[PDB]
């Protein structure tokens, strides 16, 4: 089971695609909900994402049907298409997923943020870094739900530098576009969702605190955070979950005015990646780093919850730390960070100690030596 949000709000979830093209926005929305009697949200909602993950794990295509059998009926604890809790303006998080992942696989994070009063827009990237994603070739195709699927691109050694940078820049554009879309919807611009779902987007009208916007993401999405911040000042701070720094150009490091928080796993990081994180530092600017003790790279994503302890540790989905304890630390620290830098009037400052790595399961800064 993926754990429920810890906050006071019930959580809802829906999907939005606009426009219908592979240049449009596709996102999974998590939001504070009015109602709590809806069905829970299907975690991986199409067979082709499993096919996609097979290609990502670089295994027999047949392994996609096994993954489907095991996981295809699993849900995450958010009410599907629940009405939005009215009468309050909610800060907005744009969330960027990792390589081989897609929009649905960071629900633990999305759900918990929503339960504390954020609308979270988990984007699905069309840079071919997602295991799979889909779109519609034309309007008729969208109408009848005739999906066209786009799978992960596998790179040769010598394309790596160039394409990863191309991808991370496409990712930032997609975060910006997704922001512009939600803001248009906040202002009441009628949007026809290309997905034909029973969730009225006009509920979101005047529901976004338009100044209080952040970007968060895992690994390739951690790099996306940084590129996005440098390109788009509407985002007011960012949180990088175990960022993979490779895709970023050398130019960006000195070009991040907004507060930025690195939350790392213990076992993923390495000197080359940390050195790059340290290039983002400047004493005029606001930077924090913590390391979650006993954690692995996958502790930030939902699959850390999909299997048992033993098999989870076997597949490097789980670390020595308990996955719930781990994600609580990451989520609570993030919330403290968000309250400070978006200027929120909540109680998330109770976890200010977490930002500084003051916990038995936290390391301030990093365990990685780079001198
Ligand atoms: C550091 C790299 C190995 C080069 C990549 C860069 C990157 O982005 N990585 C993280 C992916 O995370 C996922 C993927 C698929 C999932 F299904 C899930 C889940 N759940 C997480 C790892
Ligand atoms: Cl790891
Ligand atoms: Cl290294």
């Amino acid at each position: 089971k993926i754990p429920r949000g810890n906050g006071p709000y019930s959580v809802g979830c829906t999907d939005l695609m606009f426009d219908h093209t592979n240049k449009g926005t596709f996102l999974r929305l998590y939001y504070p909900s009015q109602d709590n009697d809806r069905l829970d949200t299907l975690w991986i909602p199409n067979k082709e994402y499993f096919w996609g993950l097979s290609k990502f794990l670089g295994t027999h295509w047949l392994m996609g049907n096994i993954l489907r059998l095991l996981f295809g009926s699993m849900t995450t604890p958010a009410n599907w298409n629940s009405p939005l809790r009215p009468g309050e303006k909610y800060p907005l998080v744009v969330f960027s997923h990792g390589l081989g992942a897609f929009r649905t696989l960071y629900s633990a994070i999305g759900i918990d943020l929503a339960s504390h009063g954020f609308i979270v827009a988990a984007v699905e990237h069309r840079d071919r870094s997602a295991s799979a994603t889909y779109y519609f070739k034309d309007q008729s195709a969208a109408e009848i739900g005739d999906k066209s699927w786009l799978y992960l691109r596998t790179l040769k050694q010598e394309e790596e530098t160039h394409i990863r940078n191309e991808q991370v820049r496409q990712r930032a554009k997609e975060c910006s576009q997704a922001l512009s879309l939600i803001l248009d919807i906040d202002h009441g611009k009628p949007v026809k969702n290309a997905l034909d779902l029973k969730f009225d987007m006009e509920q979101l009208k005047d529901s976004i605190d338009r100044e209080k916007i952040a970007v968060i993401g895992h690994s390739f999405g951690g790099a996306t955070v940084i590129q996005t911040l440098s390109e788009d000042q509407r985002f007011r701070c960012g949180i990088a979950l175990d960022a993979w720094m490779f895709p970023l150009g050398d130019e960006v490091y000195s070009r991040i005015p907004q507060p930025l928080f690195f939350i790392n796993s213990e076992y993923f990081q390495y000197p080359a990646n940390i050195i790059k994180m340290k290039k983002c530092y400047s004493p005029d600017k606001e930077r924090k780093m913590i390391t979650i003790r006993g954690s692995v790279h996958q502790n930030f994503a939902d699959f850390t919850f999909a299997t048992g302890k033993i098999i989870g540790h076997m597949l490097k989905l789980k670390g020595d730390i308990d996955s719930n304890v781990a994600i609580d630390l990451s989520n609570k620290a993030s919330l403290a960070f968000l309250q400070k830098h978006l200027g929120l009037h909540k109680d998330f400052d109770q976890w200010d100690c977490l930002i500084e790595g003051d916990d038995e399961n936290l390391i301030p800064g990093t365990n990685i030596n780079t001198t």
